[PDB]
C-alpha cells in the first residue's frame, strides 16, 4: 500500500514540526509558558489519527513530481504541507468538539474536556491554525507556489467554516423541524463543511507544488474530490450512530444535537406518517431512550442495508468519474485515495 | 481633529464590506443562509466600536502617501484594510468574550450571550476572520504590498494569540496564586496580547502600502507603538472597574477571572501582609461583596491616583519616544494617535 509506506517517514517529521514552532521561544523567553502549553496542544490535538490528508499530499506529490525534482529539500516541503493540512484538521476538529458537545475524540477526552482547559479551547484551536501559516512562511517562502498555497489554505478554511454555519443552522438546539432535513441541504452542508478540505484541499496543495496550476485541472480534480467527499461525509454520520466507539475513537451525538444526518434524510424519505412521529417525539434529545428509539426504528427501515448499496452505488460512480476527468493527472492519485476511504 | 475629518468616509464604506462580502451568494444559493448568517455576525460585531485601528490604517496612509496617489481606487483600498483591522478586532473580542465570560460589549448584549446564539460564537468569530483574507484578495491582490499585508496579519494574529495564551495561563479559575502577578509577567501579557495588533498592525499596514517596507523604519514605529500598547491596556485594566459601563459599554470581570491586572499587580507592590490576606480571601470570586471587598482595599491604596500618575508619566514618555524614534516617518502619525488615546 502506497500510504503505508509513506507514513513512516511523515509520522516521523512532526518531531521537527514541534521542534521548530517551539524555537520561537528561543529569542523570546517571556512567552516560554505559551510556547510550552503549544506543544501540549499540539502533541494530544495533532497526533492519533489517520492522516489521509497529510499522507495524501506526500502521495500525490511523489507522483506528480519528477523523480529528479524529489531531492531532501523537496521532500521535507512535502511533508510539512502535509503536516498543515493535519494542523488544519486539528483546528477544525478541537472547535467542532465544542460546538457539538462530544465526549472523546480519537479515542481520547476532548481537549475542551480535559479538566483545567475547557473554554481556552477556543484559543487553543485559534492557536493550531496560525501555525499552518508559521510553518508555511518557514519551509515555503522562497518558493513559486507559496502564495497559491497560502490562498489555498485561506480559502479551504472559509468554505469549510461557511459549512460549519450551515450545519449549526440546519441543527437548532431544542426545535426539532424535521421538513429542513432534506437531500438537497444535506448535500450542500457536506460539500462546504467537509468536501472542499479533506480531499481537494490535499490533491490541490500537491497540484500546486508540482507547478499544475491551470484552471481546468484544478476543477477536473475537483469534479472527482468533492464526490469522495460526500460519500466521506456520509459514511461519518452513519458510523456515529453504527460504529463501534472502540474503533471509530469517538462517540456519538448526532440524535442528541439534532443534525441533519444522511441517516435522518433517509428516514425521512421511507417513513410512514406513523414512523415519522416517533422520529419527531424522540430526535434531538439527550435521553438516552429516546435516542434508542431512533435507532430501533433506523434498524427498522433497514437503513444499515440502504448505507451499503450506497457505498457501492458511490464507489462504482467515483471509478466513473476517474476513468473521465482525471487526465492529464495519473489515475493512481485518486485511485491510491479512493481504496484507502471506501476499503 | 484629523480621526474626525475622515470617519464618516470611513465608516460609510462598510456598506460596501458587507456589500462585497455577501454575493459570494450570487454564484451558489445554496450557500445563502450561512450568508445571511454572517451579515448578521458583520452588522452586530463589526459595528460600535470607535474605529481607532481602522482609522489609524487610513490617517497615516494620507499622511505617508503623495497625494498625487490617493486616487479613489488607492483610497478604497485604505478603507478597506482599514476594515480588515477591525473584523480581526472583532474576530479576538467576540472569542475573548466568551473566554472571559463577559456579559456585554459596546452596550448590548456580547454575541455569545445572544439566545439562539450561544457556542455556535465560536465558529462565527472564525467567520470574521476568515474575512479578513477575502477583502484583502479582492481588493489588493494585484498591489505589490499584498503578500506583506497577509504576513502581517497572519504574524499579528499568531501573536496576538499567543498574547490570550498568558493571559489566560496567569489567571486559572478557581486558583488564587498571587506570586505569579509580577509586573514582568504583565507586561509580556499586554505586548503579545494587545500591543502588536492594536498599534503597530494599523501603522504597519499603512507603512506597507505606503512603500516603506524597511526594516528599520519598522523597528523604529514599533519601539514607539508597543509601549502605546501598553498603556492602552493599562487603561482598560483600570476601566474594567473604576470605569462607568455606560460609557465603556462592558461590564467589568478581572477580578471575578482572576486576571493579572496592572491593578493587582499594583496592589502587591503596596500591600501589608495583612492587605495582601484580604486581597488573597476575596480576589477570583463572582460573589458581588467579595469583589466590593477589592475595589475597596484598591481605592484605600489609592490605585487611582497611581493610575492618574502614570499615564502622566508614559504620556511624557511616548512623546520622547516619538522625538528619537519617528523619523523619517512624520511626527503627526504617531501624534495624531497619541492625543486620541490619552485625551
Ligand atoms: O468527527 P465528527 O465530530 O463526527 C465530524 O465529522 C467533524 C467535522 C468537523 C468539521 C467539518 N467536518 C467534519 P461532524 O461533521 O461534527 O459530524
Ligand atoms: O475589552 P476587554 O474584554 O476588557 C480586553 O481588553 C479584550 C482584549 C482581547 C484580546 C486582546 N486584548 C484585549 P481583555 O484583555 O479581555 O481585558
Ligand atoms: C471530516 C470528518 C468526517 C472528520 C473526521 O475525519 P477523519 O475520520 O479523517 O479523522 P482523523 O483520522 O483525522 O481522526
Ligand atoms: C485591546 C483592547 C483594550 C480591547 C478594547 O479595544 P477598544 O477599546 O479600542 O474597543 P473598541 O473601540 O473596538 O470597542
Ligand atoms: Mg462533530
Ligand atoms: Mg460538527
Ligand atoms: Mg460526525
Ligand atoms: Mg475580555
Ligand atoms: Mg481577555
Ligand atoms: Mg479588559
Amino acid at each position: 500500500d502506497v500510504y503505508a509506506q509513506e507514513k513512516q517517514d511523515f509520522v516521523q517529521h512532526f518531531s521537527q514540526i514541534v521542534r521548530v514552532l517551539t524555537e520561537d521561544e528561543m529569542g523570546h523567553p517571556e512567552i516560554g509558558d505559551a510556547i510550552a502549553r503549544l506543544k501540549e496542544v499540539l502533541e494530544y490535538n495533532a497526533i492519533g489519527g489517520k492522516y489521509n490528508r497529510g499522507l495524501t499530499v506526500v502521495v500525490a506529490f511523489r507522483e506528480l513530481v519528477e523523480p529528479r525534482k524529489q531531492d531532501a529539500d523537496s521532500l521535507q516541503r512535502a511533508w510539512t504541507v502535509g503536516w498543515c493540512v493535519e494542523l488544519l484538521q486539528a483546528f477544525f476538529l478541537v472547535a467542532d468538539d465544542i460546538m457539538d458537545s462530544s465526549l472523546t475524540r480519537r479515542g481520547q477526552i476532548c481537549w475542551y474536556q480535559k479538566p483545567g482547559v475547557g473554554l481556552d479551547a477556543i484559543n487553543d484551536a485559534n492557536l493550531l491554525e496560525a501555525c499552518i501559516y508559521r510553518l508555511l512562511k518557514l519551509y515555503c517562502r522562497e518558493q513559486p507556489y507559496y502564495l497559491n498555497l497560502i490562498e489555498l489554505f485561506l480559502q479551504s478554511s472559509y468554505q469549510t467554516e461557511i459549512g460549519q454555519t450551515l450545519d449549526l443552522l440546519t441543527a437548532p438546539q431544542g426545535n426539532v423541524d424535521l421538513v429542513r432535513f432534506t437531500e438537497k441541504r444535506y448535500k450542500s452542508i457536506v460539500k462546504y463543511k467537509t468536501a472542499f478540505y479533506s480531499f481537494y484541499l490535499p490533491i490541490a496543495a500537491a497540484m500546486y507544488m508540482a507547478g499544475i496550476d491551470g484552471e481546468k485541472e484544478h476543477a477536473n480534480a475537483k469534479k472527482i474530490l468533492l464526490e469522495m467527499g460526500e460519500f466521506f461525509q456520509i459514511q461519518d454520520d452513519y458510523l456515529d450512530l453504527f460504529g463501534d466507539p472502540s474503533v471509530t475513537g469517538k462517540i456519538g451525538t448526532d440524535i442528541q444535537d439534532n443534525k441533519c444526518s444522511w441517516l435522518v434524510v433517509q428516514c425521512l424519505q421511507r417513513a410512514t406518517p406513523e414512523q415519522y412521529q416517533i422520529l419527531k417525539e424522540n430526535y434531538g434529545q439527550k435521553e438516552a431512550e429516546k435516542v434508542a428509539r431512533v435507532k430501533a426504528l433506523y434498524e427498522e427501515l433497514d437503513l444499515p442495508a440502504v448505507f451499503l448499496q450506497y457505498e457501492e452505488d458511490s464507489y462504482s460512480h467515483i471509478m466513473a468519474l476517474i476513468e473521465q476527468y482525471a487526465a492529464p493527472l495519473p489515475p493512481a492519485v485518486f485511485l491510491g485515495l479512493a481504496r484507502k476511504i471506501y476499503k
